[PDB]
């Protein structure tokens, strides 16, 4: 019966609180995460919030390609007017050093579930006015950082991503709107669940935080 | 007998760095898909260089857990130089894509590159005259309009071996780790030659400028922070 805004990693952090914030604003929620645990408690916030928001639960684990696809399919049918992939994680380690089994699912949650979905969002809502698709980058993902040399790769695949998706789409004058988020690799959750909101909101495909301000801005790569 | 591993090596510059390196009398461990090609640049490189050695490993690096066994058959080998050149491109818009084509792609590009990449750094940092090589892309660089996934990996290679290679040189590695970036000169064998070059030289980075004009040996594009 209603509109969603479908938020991966929904459990923690960014997540977390950006689920709280838009139910303040009396909107309906797909939230997505490993532990069925976060979820239901971010739930009950979610209702004690907006008693009026839809709520539904995704226990998912993104790391595995089949359960992404079964993700989107099972959510095929819903009003999406918004999809953002905040699944992920990070890692400080040199590289001569790093443990690749968790290397292994980070390129598989960072990359592959956020390309995954980015790729059927934008299959079935190029055309859809209203619609927008976030990525939650990094600050890192525009300005490599020491001993995080993987994970900032990672990053730079989500902001060149999401940075030529979101040209394409503006270029050929499509409905749909791509736009990334870098948070500092302000520091709170809450405030950058705010940010998150600026940014939608905005008309600028980049949010930014830099001094530790915030930006609203467009492409930071080269483009041909 | 000191050996130069190329994933890939069946296609494009690796095919021909297989023969460049084949001149000069290296031996090789040549990686890609298909047994048949393997063993067709394989006499090849006996043609032109009959006493060098040359060990093949059919294997599809698009399976994680393929690119560990490859690895691991190799382990004590002794490797000099590892070039990583497993890959592919695609043209469509993202709303156009084959996903199947796409998440093959990622995990080529990307996984493959980056568990060899690990794995050779893991083993070989603090071993003399060792050398990784990263084949990326013009587009790794400067994103093309229709190939915005493979831009991306390509970001993704640039972006990691960039900071790899600036990781090893502030710690003192013996190691040194080289990304090669052509277009999206023009042939494979003059790409051969620059990747050869790069190799010998100091710079990071071996990029064919975009808009023409030929090769630059140069230091590291993308943003770093200290």
């Amino acid at each position: 019966h209603h509109k969603y805004t479908v938020i991966t990693g929904a459990s923690s952090g960014i997540g977390y609180e950006t689920a709280k914030l838009l139910a303040g604003k009396g909107k309906s929620l797909v939230l997505v995460a490993r532990r069925t645990s976060e979820l239901e408690k971010l739930r009950d916030e979610v209702k004690q919030i907006s008693p009026d928001s839809d709520v539904i639960l995704k226990s998912v684990d993104l790391a595995d390609n089949q359960n992404v696809h079964d993700l989107y399919e099972g959510l095929k049918e819903l009003d999406i007017e918004t999809w953002i992939n905040n699944a992920g994680f990070g890692d400080f380690d040199l590289v001569q050093d790093i443990e690749l089994g968790k290397i292994e699912k980070m390129l598989r949650l960072n990359i592959e579930a956020l390309t995954i979905l980015s790729s059927l969002f934008v299959r079935d809502h190029h055309d859809i006015e209203g619609t927008t698709l976030v990525n939650i980058s990094s600050a890192g993902g525009y300005r490599i950082v020491p001993n995080a040399v993987t994970y900032c790769a990672t990053k730079f695949y989500v902001s060149a991503y999401t940075e030529g998706l979101a040209q394409e789409l503006q270029k050929g004058g499509a409905k749909l709107r791509a736009k990334v988020l870098a948070p500092a690799a302000y520091h709170t959750a809450a405030e950058m669940a705010g940010f998150l909101h600026q940014l939608i909101e905005s008309d600028a495909i980049v949010g930014i935080v830099d001094t530790y301000e915030f930006e609203l801005r467009g492409p930071l790569f080269n483009y041909a």
